[PDB]
C-alpha cells in the first residue's frame, strides 16, 4: 500500500506532514528546457527550490504534492533532483490545467484516458517516474474539452485508485459542476479535492460540497495583494483578501464538523513563467516564508484561535495520507 | 557563408534542391516526449520520417527546412536522427506558430527577441543545434501577441541575417499586414517569405507583395480534399482546390516576371498531433509521395506547361540558397 513519488514508492507513514497543492515551477510544456535563462538558469531555479524546500523541511514539512501538469510545464527530472537535495518527498501529477496545447485540446475522452493512465501506470516521459495524483481545471462553466478532461480523470482514478485534485474559479462555484460530472461518471467524492476553495468567503458553497463528501482545498492561504493594490496584475492573481481571512475558513469548516475533509496548502512556487514577468519577486515579497508559511504562520494562528493540536495533526498528516493512498 | 543545419554549418552549395516549408512532425511543445504512443512510438515515427526523406532524396531533394517552432513541438534530436539516417540536410526553425502556451503568450517584444536570438546564436535547448530560419504566424488580422512575435522576428533577423518565413490566412490577405509590420521594423522584404500563399487564387495580392520584394511561399501544392469533401475536418485543412490549381500559381508568378521570388514546397509531415486524430492517414492517402511530390509531380507538370528547366532550377535551388544565406 504505497504512494508514488518522484523517487519511487514510499509507505503511507513516510508521507508525514504533507502540503497537498504546491509547485516547484509554474511554466509551460517544454519551456524550462527551451528557455532556462528566463529563470536565470535551470541550476539557479533548482538551487532556489532546494533552499525553500529545506526551510520548509526545517519547519516540519516532509512531503509536497506538485500539482503541475504537462501544460504547467512539469519537469519531473527537476522535481527528482530538488526532492533528493532537500530531502522532501515530492508527488507528481498527471492531468491537464487550463493551458492545454492543440495536441491535447483536440483529444477524445478515450485518448485523454490513455494519456493519464500512462503517466500513472507506466511513467512520465521516459523517466519511469509515476504520477500519484490527477490534476484537472475549470475556469467558470466547463468548456467541452474541460468536461472531457474531468471524465478522463474520473476514469483514470477509478482504474488506479489515484485521487483527483481540481483548479476552480471559486467565485463561480465551479466545484458544483465538477462534482456533478464526477458523480455521473461514478467517482467517490472522497477521491476528489475541490481546490482554490479559499478564494471565496461563501461558506454555503463549501459546506454543501463537504456535505456531499468532497475534500476542500484551502490551498492559497498566503495569497494576498493587500498593500500593493496599485499592481493590477498582482491584485488580479493574489486577490485583496488577507491571509488571515483565508485561514479562518479552515477554522470555520472545522466548526461545521468537517475537519476530516480539509486540505491546506500554500500554492507556492520557485518559478512562475506562465504569468507576468517578475511575478515571482512580487510573490516572494508578500510571503518570504514561501512553502514554510503554513507550518510557521498558519498552524500557530489556528492554535491561538482555539484549534486543538490533534485537529491540526489530522489536517496536515492524516487527511493527506488517506487522500493519497490509492483506493 | 554558411547555413545552420541540425548537423552543423553547411556551405550554400551543399543545400542543393531545397524544400523551404516542411515538417518532420507537427505537434505541440513537450508532446512527443510525453506521449510518443500517439504516433505508435518514437521508433515508428522516426522509421516513417527516414523512409519519407529517403523517398524525397531519391527524387532529387537534398535539403528541407523544418518550419516547426517551439509551439509546434519541434524535437531537434528527432530532426538530427532522421537527417543523418536519410542523408538529407534539415534546417531547424525558431519563432512561434499560432499555439503559443502562456509562458510565451505573456512575453514582451524584448523577451521574445532574446528567445529567438538564443535559438539562432547559441542553440535549441541544450543541444547546440542552431536555427537557420525564423517562423511566425497570423491567422487573420494580427493579435497583439502575434504583432509582438513579428517585431521580435524582424529584430532577430536584423541582428543575425537569418530569414523570416510566415504562416498566413491567405484568404484574409495577411501578408499585407505582415509586410507593414516587418517594414516598420526596417527589415528588408528580401529576408521575408509570405507563406501558404498558394491557399488563395488572388494574383493581385501575390504580385503586389512580389513587387515589394517579398518571397512568395507556394508551400502546400499537394494539399487537396477533392474526392473526399464529405470529410469536414480534412476539407477545412486541405481545401477544395486541386494540386494543379495550386501549381498553376507558380506558372502565373513566373509569367508575371517573379520567378526569382518564388519558393515552392509541400508542407508535408510524418506525424500531426496538433490536428484531428488520424489526419496523417487522410493526408498520406491524398499524397503518398509525401515530400517527393514537388520533384516527381509538380516539376514535370510545369515542364509540360512550358516552364523552362532553368527556371525550375532557379526556384528549387538558387532562390532557397539566396534566402537561407544569412545576409544583414
Ligand atoms: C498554477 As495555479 C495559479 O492555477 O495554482
Ligand atoms: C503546421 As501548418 C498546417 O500551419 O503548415
Ligand atoms: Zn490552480
Ligand atoms: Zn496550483
Ligand atoms: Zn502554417
Ligand atoms: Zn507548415
Amino acid at each position: 500500500d504505497r504512494i508514488n513519488t518522484v523517487r519511487g514508492p514510499i509507505t503511507i507513514s513516510e508521507a508525514g506532514f504533507t502540503l497537498m497543492h504546491e509547485h516547484i515551477c509554474g511554466s509551460s510544456a517544454g519551456f524550462l528546457r527551451a528557455w532556462p535563462e528566463f529563470f536565470g538558469s535551470r541550476d539557479a531555479l533548482a538551487e532556489k527550490a532546494v533552499r525553500g524546500l529545506r526551510r520548509a523541511r526545517a519547519a516540519g514539512v516532509r512531503t509536497i504534492v506538485d500539482v503541475s501538469t504537462f501544460d504547467l510545464g512539469r519537469d519531473v527530472e527537476l522535481l527528482a533532483e530538488v526532492s533528493e537535495a532537500a530531502d522532501v518527498h515530492i508527488v507528481a501529477a498527471t492531468g491537464l490545467w487550463f493551458d492545454p496545447p492543440l495536441s491535447m485540446r483536440l483529444r477524445s475522452v478515450e485518448e485523454l484516458t490513455q494519456f493519464f493512465l500512462r503517466e500513472i501506470q507506466y511513467g512520465i516521459e521516459d523517466t519511469g517516474i509515476r504520477a500519484g495524483i490527477i490534476k484537472v481545471a475549470t475556469t467558470g462553466k466547463a468548456t467541452p474539452f474541460q468536461e472531457r478532461v474531468l471524465r478522463a480523470a474520473a476514469r483514470a482514478s477509478l482504474a488506479t485508485g489515484v485521487p483527483v485534485t481540481t483548479h476552480t474559479d471559486a467565485s463561480q462555484r465551479d466545484g458544483e459542476q465538477q462534482a456533478d460530472i464526477f458523480e455521473s461518471e461514478g467517482l467517490d467524492p472522497s477521491r476528489v479535492c475541490i481546490g482554490h476553495s479559499d478564494d471565496t468567503d461563501d461558506l454555503d458553497y463549501l459546506t454543501a460540497l463537504a456535505a456531499r463528501g468532497y475534500l476542500i482545498g484551502l490551498d492559497g492561504i498566503p495569497w494576498s495583494a493587500i498593500g500593493l493594490e496599485d499592481n493590477a496584475s498582482a491584485a488580479a492573481l493574489l486577490g485583496l483578501r488577507s491571509w488571515q481571512t483565508r485561514a479562518l475558513l479552515i477554522k470555520a469548516l472545522i466548526d461545521q464538523g468537517y475537519a476530516d475533509q480539509i486540505l491546506v496548502s500554500n500554492d507556492w512556487t520557485f518559478g512562475f513563467s506562465s504569468y507576468v514577468t517578475n511575478i515571482m519577486d512580487v510573490m516572494d515579497r508578500v510571503n518570504p516564508d514561501g512553502m514554510a508559511f503554513i507550518p510557521l504562520r498558519v498552524i500557530p494562528f489556528l492554535r491561538e484561535k482555539g484549534v486543538p493540536d490533534e485537529t491540526l495533526e489530522t489536517i496536515m498528516v492524516d487527511n493527506p495520507a488517506r487522500f493519497l493512498s490509492p483506493t
